[PDB]
């Protein structure tokens, strides 16, 4: 996760993967130039630092 | 919107984000 409403309390988790609005001008659940997904993946390579 | 940091000054919109609303045909 890269993007939320808020700041998440201690010991607490979330499941929920919907468009993270930020910009307003809601997306309808894609991206979106001003709202933005949170989830996202790493790129892992064998021969990185 | 229903929660801010502080007021808004007169003239000054905001659109950094916000709840949804409901509405009924045969309400009040």
């Amino acid at each position: 996760r890269l993007f939320r409403k808020s700041n998440l309390k201690p010991f607490e988790r979330d499941i929920s993967t919907e468009i993270y609005q930020a910009g307003s001008t809601p997306c309808n659940g894609v991206e979106g130039f001003n709202c933005y997904f949170p989830l996202q993946s790493y790129g892992f390579q064998p021969t990185n630092g």
